[PDB]
């Protein structure tokens, strides 16, 4: 079953802002949402799509595994820890694009497009560049439709092997303490209105999972903390966290 509680959009109105939270309660299989129908709106992934570009790459041996380095171009970049090596875990933590355009020039147009309506993500659709349709092309994903991918992803039913879900799962970790482990995807996307932020992933407890997935209008960098700091905010209200 679905709730809404329009409360919870006071965290975006109090900044300035607006976007949708969407939880799901594992245990209850109930999820929550501040706007019905924005959760269930559809925009470019943009870096999320570095968890299904990950999971294809490991499965197809684009990537040997977590551990491979895959060497700057040298081509000096606007930011800072991209003009440097990095593996699967360091480019999924800096969202290093232009790592991420190299699998998928490997994986290739028919690959992708297969890998991607098996995981049922999305609108399945990679029509434009395929080094770039994530960020600019015909690819759609709503908050809700990142849950449903998510959920399969922690249960290790996406079709890719087991290993490959458990190695993206490691590098999407994120937060861990005492209290919970955050896995979890940042996403930014410019290159199509509306531009928006995205964060999705869940948070484990000891006797459940939160999945979550969030976007908000982000019209310029200076928000993009906000994508964090709401969803927390969320969780600490509905007291997931402390
Ligand atoms: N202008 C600009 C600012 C920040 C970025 C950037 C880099 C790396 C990660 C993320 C993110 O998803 O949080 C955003 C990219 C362009």
């Amino acid at each position: 079953e679905w709730q809404e509680n329009k409360s919870w959009n006071a965290h975006f109105t109090e900044h300035k802002s607006q976007g949708v939270v969407v939880l799901w309660n594992e245990n209850k299989q109930q999820g929550f949402t501040n706007n019905l129908k924005r959760a269930n709106q559809a925009f470019l992934p943009a870096s999320t799509f570095k968890i299904p570009n990950s999971l294809i790459a490991l499965d197809l041996g684009v990537v040997k595994d977590e551990h491979q380095v895959f060497k700057w171009d040298g081509q000096t970049r606007d930011i800072a820890t991209w003009n440097r090596d990095h593996n699967l875990i360091t480019a999924m933590k800096y969202s290093v694009v232009p790592v991420y355009q190299e699998f998928a020039r490997q994986i290739g147009e028919a690959r992708m497009s297969k890998m991607l309506h098996a995981f049922d993500y999305g609108n399945e659709d990679i029509s434009g560049n395929v080094d770039s349709f994530w960020l600019d092309g015909g690819i759609r994903i709503s908050a809700t439709e990142q849950i449903s991918f998510l959920r399969k992803l922690y249960h290790n039913k996406l079709h890719v092997s087991e290993r490959s879900q458990r190695i993206v799962k490691q590098a999407m970790l994120t937060e861990a303490n005492g209290d919970y482990i955050i896995r979890a995807k940042t996403g930014y996307s410019t290159r199509i209105e509306p531009k928006i932020g995205w964060w999705v992933g869940w948070v484990e407890l000891d006797d459940n999972v939160w999945f979550f997935a969030m976007n908000m209008d982000m019209p310029t960098s200076d928000g993009l903390g906000l994508r964090q700091a709401i969803t927390k905010e969320v969780l600490k209200q509905e007291k997931i966290i402390p």
